[PDB]
């Protein structure tokens, strides 16, 4: 009774799946680590709730990464592999490859100190490859929920990562669901109710990489007004040419005499627009985030300037000008 299924541990499904542990619940239902008796390998099984909303979302997710499986390319390997699917005990079940803990657990491991710029660089490259694969014309898949939680390590003692959770995913010209992207990673086009393309995932990747290295969220809004006001602290007021074409622009800003845009009141107070420099957040010249990387190998001002430039390309207010996967992979921040 209710949405969920039966958690036991030790139970064996279809004389094939030996269930030993629950990895973690999601909005969509459960994920469990089990053993495959016929393929002789470990598997994580996504158990979708017995509801239309989540089932319909699962059917899209199934369809999208089946489509990804057709492509002959090394790059497809940065997306989680779906081995098979079957309905069982009235639940849709997706069998995936076993991966490891997410990048939010890896940050919690360091007590939110952040990982090294060297590891942040490896993550940034694998994700830029993954976003590139998604952008293949035949695919043109917009994940719409990229965040540390949906980025998983393959093995806990190694740097290789993959993207998971394509329940929220759509395809370029579509406007299916009311709510897309996690608030902290929500790109400003989505905050202002403007149409969105594959550019919104690159804005999420930008916020994620800064958090990976500083150890904390770049823009941690409690609500949508908080989110925009905190993005404005770092990047200033958005372009007038953007705010002039945005349905929800007059939620957060106000048109002035000069045809200019100034902020609305705190109601009841943020740092003035663009005064919370990304220079001091990364601490390019003050020994890295909170001074914690001072003296440390591979944490030079030169290295912090290249990372800073690349993140600022990814945090472009303009989705037309924001850096695309193919070109972010040519950046000096990755230069060999
Ligand atoms: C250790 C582990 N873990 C995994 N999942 C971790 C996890 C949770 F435990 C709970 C909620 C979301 C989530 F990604 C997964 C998934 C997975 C899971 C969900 N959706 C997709 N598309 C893939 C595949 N392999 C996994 N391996
Ligand atoms: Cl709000």
């Amino acid at each position: 009774r209710g949405s969920h299924m039966i958690v036991k541990n030790g139970e064996k499904w279809m004389d094939r799946y030996e269930i030993d542990s629950l990895i973690g619940k999601g909005s969509f239902g459960q994920v469990v680590k089990a053993y495959d008796r016929v393929e002789q390998e470990w598997v994580a099984i996504k158990i979708i709730k017995n509801k239309k909303a989540f089932l319909n979302q699962a059917q899209i997710e199934v369809r999208l990464l089946e489509l990804m499986n057709k492509h002959d390319t090394e790059m497809k390997y940065y997306i989680v592999h779906l081995k098979r699917h079957f309905m069982f005990r009235n639940h849709l079940c997706l069998v995936f490859e076993m991966l490891s803990y997410n990048l939010y657990d890896l940050l919690r491991n360091t007590n939110f100190r952040g990982v090294s710029l060297n590891l942040t660089r490896k993550f940034a490259q694998q994700m830029c490859t993954a976003l590139l694969f998604l952008a293949t014309p035949e695919l043109s898949i917009i994940h719409c929920d990229l965040k540390p939680e949906n980025i998983l390590l393959c093995n806990p003692k190694r740097s290789a990562i993959k993207i998971v959770d394509f329940g929220s995913s759509c395809q370029l010209g579509q406007r299916i669901y009311q709510y897309i992207q996690s608030r902290f990673y929500r790109s400003p086009e989505v905050l202002l109710g403007m149409p969105y393309d594959l550019a919104i995932d690159m804005w999420s990747l930008g916020c994620i990489l800064v958090e990976m290295h500083t150890g904390e969220p770049l823009f941690s809004g409690a609500n949508e007004v908080d989110q925009m006001n905190k993005i404005v602290e770092v990047l200033g007021i958005p372009p007038a040419h953007i705010l002039d074409q945005a349905p929800k622009a007059r939620k957060f800003f106000e048109k002035l005499p000069d045809g200019t845009w100034n902020l609305k009141k705190t109601k009841d107070e943020y740092k003035p627009p663009g005064t919370r420099k990304l220079h001091n957040i990364l601490g390019v010249e003050t020994g890295g985030p909170g001074g914690r990387r001072a003296g440390e190998s591979g944490h030079t001002v030169a290295d912090y300037l290249k990372f800073k430039d690349l993140i600022l390309r990814m945090l472009d207010y303009d989705p037309k000008t924001r850096i695309q996967p193919y070109y972010a992979l040519q950046h000096s921040f990755f230069k060999k």
